[PDB]
């Protein structure tokens, strides 16, 4: 995905910064991140 496996901390913190409290990278390619609450 966008963050993992490259930078999970970034994707994670990034998603966490948009209100979401959890989330990971969405898709295999560096597209976006899948937040736990969209």
């Amino acid at each position: 995905g966008f963050g993992c496996p490259f930078n999970e901390n970034e994707c994670h913190a990034h998603c966490l910064s948009i209100g979401r409290k959890f989330g990971f990278c969405a898709g295999p390619l560096r597209a976006t991140c899948t937040c736990g609450k969209q």
